[PDB]
């Protein structure tokens, strides 16, 4: 049961880290447009 | 203790899912701003 | 081990909340530009 909790936390971290990456990509595309 | 942690984990999973839905809507918003 | 699980969850909650603040700032920039 503690391993299952550890796995859920690790999967949530993975999801959020990808989320952060997609947000970084959006900000970069907006910067290219404003400076285009 | 166990139930209090599960409650917070479930709330965090729901928050991260809503976080993704917002990010997808902003992506469409940026695309429209560039396309105009 | 339990304390480490609690510490991980709290760090993930703080990270998602910082994520939300950054998304809100991006949304405000997109709203300002699309109606400006
Ligand atoms: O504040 C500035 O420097 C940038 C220049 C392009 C749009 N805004
Ligand atoms: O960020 C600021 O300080 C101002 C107040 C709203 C619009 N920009
Ligand atoms: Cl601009
Ligand atoms: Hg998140
Ligand atoms: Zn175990
Ligand atoms: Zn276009
Ligand atoms: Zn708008």
């Amino acid at each position: 049961e503690w391993e299952a909790l550890e796995k859920k936390l690790a999967a949530l971290e993975s999801k959020c880290q990808a989320x952060e990456k997609k947000l970084q990509a959006l900000e970069k595309k907006l910067e290219a447009l404003e400076h285009g």
